[PDB]
């Protein structure tokens, strides 16, 4: 038989981005958030590259490709970050990158404190659930495929199939470990529930994101160029209520 989606997914998994951050410079809500954004630009590149590698994704109309990316990019980055914070700090600290890890001081200095907390609860779940790589890779894959424009998609049928497949491979991945039916079931539930709770958080995140974006010169937070492009193109569709979370 052919190499599984997970085999491919483990292969196309992006390397960890460094922020470029200076940790000697003091913790100032403007410096922090500017720095975060630089990173989001660094990640956005790795994410899109990632999505192009992602089996079936190239087979969607370019309209859909860019839209999905436009909607899911925030959740993708927050989730991967939930994952990293789990592996590297076991949920205690927010591990944006090896050179830019938030602790308590910096979550406070962030002026997003309640959102940090939320992202943390996400990593803490990763921890509670002892999520595995393979569950993670498939979850993240589904996370992309979990916020679609309400007016439908060019490639609709092909997408629904992809979604199907990534649920199927999330199933292959929970099934490893044995347990049989019932345990599996609760698992599937918990994971997908974790996925579904993602939208919630992304909500607050986009919200504060836009907020910070509009008021950028007001707040002295430096959004880089690719970041300008993407947030901008996302913003009006999002407000319009074009984007609709797919749930379980
Ligand atoms: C109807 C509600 C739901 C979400 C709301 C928006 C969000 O708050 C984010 C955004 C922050 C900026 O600062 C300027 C205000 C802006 C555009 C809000 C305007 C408006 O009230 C919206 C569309
Ligand atoms: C976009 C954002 C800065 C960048 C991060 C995001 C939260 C999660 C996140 C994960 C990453 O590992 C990279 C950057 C990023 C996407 C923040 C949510 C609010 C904050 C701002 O709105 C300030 O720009």
């Amino acid at each position: 038989n052919a190499p599984s989606l997970i085999s491919i997914l483990q292969a196309i998994e992006p390397e960890v981005v460094y922020a470029g951050y200076d940790n000697t410079q003091p913790d100032t809500t403007n410096y922090l958030l500017s720095s975060l954004n630089r990173l989001a630009e660094k990640q956005l590149v790795s994410v899109v590259k990632w999505a192009k590698a992602l089996p079936g994704f190239r087979n969607l109309h370019l309209d859909d490709q860019m839209t999905l990316i436009q909607y899911s990019w925030m959740g993708l980055m927050a989730f991967a970050m939930g994952w990293r914070s789990y592996k590297h700090t076991n949920g205690q600290m927010l591990y944006f990158a090896p050179d830019l890890i938030f602790n308590e001081q910096r979550m406070q200095q962030s002026a997003m404190y309640d959102l940090c907390q939320g992202m943390q609860q996400i990593s803490q779940e990763f921890v509670r659930l002892q999520v595995t790589q393979e569950e993670f890779l498939c979850m993240k894959a589904l996370l992309l495929l979990s916020t679609v424009p309400k007016e439908g998609l060019k490639s609709q049928a092909s997408f629904d199939e992809m979604r199907m497949n990534y649920i199927k491979e999330l199933n292959r991945a929970i099934a490893k470990k044995e347990n049989n039916s019932a345990q599996n079931w609760q698992r599937f539930y918990q994971l997908t529930k974790l996925l579904d709770s993602m939208h919630d958080l992304v909500g607050g995140l986009l919200q504060f994101c836009f907020y910070t974006f509009v008021q950028s010169q007001a707040l002295s937070v430096e959004f880089p160029e690719m970041l300008v492009e993407i947030i901008s193109a996302q913003l009006p569709k999002v407000l319009a209520g074009m984007a609709k979370p797919l749930l379980f």
